[PDB]
């Protein structure tokens, strides 16, 4: 990643036809989780704007909470994607698995695919590249049965059943045995493990459980920035290359290549922990641990 800046840079001519070479060719990839409500173009007092991404970040999360301001909606589709495709980012929605088995939706076949023609829009009415369904827990029998019929009909649009390009993406705290990774891991492009605060040497064990499933370049490892007034995971402490951030950048499961790391709140990028104020970032975090990578 050489053709990568060294300050936050947006680069324009010859300078940027590089980063798009380099993000067409072999490297690991970094994504980031960027907090919708914490962008400027919501409501007041925020800092950052995903304008502001680093040019050699692969993939954007639009990541909200449902409180956003309309404005911040409108700037995305019609200013921060196509800025960020000009900078060869791809752009994806993320939606909480409780919308997949929320029950005002029919569990059938026409449901499901209802449910599935629904959080399309998300993607189609944005020009996403794609949809991340973050699943934090376990399901019972029908949940199950309803989230897995939205995969598969989801599947018809997004991700490697589909032909088109666009991702579809799975990231979630819990193992590959967990019944839904079992249901649908044909439909998935990537599959994130939210690892915040976790043992170095607990990253095996994960990854283990779905190596039978995929191959090494679809498996990404999560550490999470400092939230303001938010869990002190401690992924992002002093010096840098003692970070766990860094560990993971580094750590490689035995005899394959993983696919990269991902940041939760990538809009905190280099915030102290224990900062509750909001502020600026030049994503020195960011740009550093992809030249941590990609060496
Ligand atoms: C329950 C928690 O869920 C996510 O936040 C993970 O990033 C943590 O490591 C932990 O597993």
């Amino acid at each position: 990643s050489s053709v990568c800046p060294s300050d936050n840079t947006h680069a324009t001519g010859a300078a940027l036809q590089k980063i798009l070479d380099y993000k067409k060719g072999d490297h690991q990839i970094m994504a980031g989780y960027f907090r919708s409500w914490r962008d400027t173009a919501s409501g007041t007092g925020n800092k950052v704007s995903m304008l502001d991404l680093p040019d050699c970040l692969d993939i954007a999360f639009v990541f909200p909470e449902g409180d956003e301001t309309a404005s911040f909606w409108t700037t995305l589709k019609d200013t921060y994607v196509p800025a960020l495709h000009g900078r060869g980012i791809k752009v994806v929605r993320s939606v909480g698995i409780a919308q997949l088995i929320n029950t005002a939706w029919d569990n059938t076949p026409a449901g499901w695919q209802g449910l599935a023609d629904a959080l399309m829009k998300t993607v189609d009415d944005y020009g996403l590249d794609g949809l991340d369904i973050d699943v934090e827990q376990s399901l019972n029998a029908n949940q199950l049965k309803q989230a897995t019929g939205v995969f598969n009909a989801l599947a018809k649009k997004l991700g490697p059943k589909s032909g088109t390009g666009k991702l579809l993406i799975f990231d979630t705290n819990m193992d590959g045995t967990q019944p839904l990774w079992r249901n649908v891991y044909p439909t998935i492009s990537y599959v994130l493990i939210q690892s915040y605060g976790r043992s170095i040497s607990g990253l095996q064990t994960t990854y283990n459980s779905f190596k039978s499933y995929i191959s090494s370049k679809q498996y990404l490892i999560g550490f999470s920035f400092y939230e303001e007034n938010g869990t002190n995971w401690g992924d992002t402490t002093t010096p840098m290359t003692s970070s766990r951030a860094w560990q993971y950048a580094k750590w490689q499961p035995s005899g394959a290549t993983k696919g990269g790391i991902f940041s939760y709140a990538i809009d905190r990028d280099g915030v102290a922990i224990g900062d509750n104020t909001l502020k600026t970032t030049d994503f020195t975090w960011t740009r550093q641990l992809i030249g941590a990578m990609n060496p």
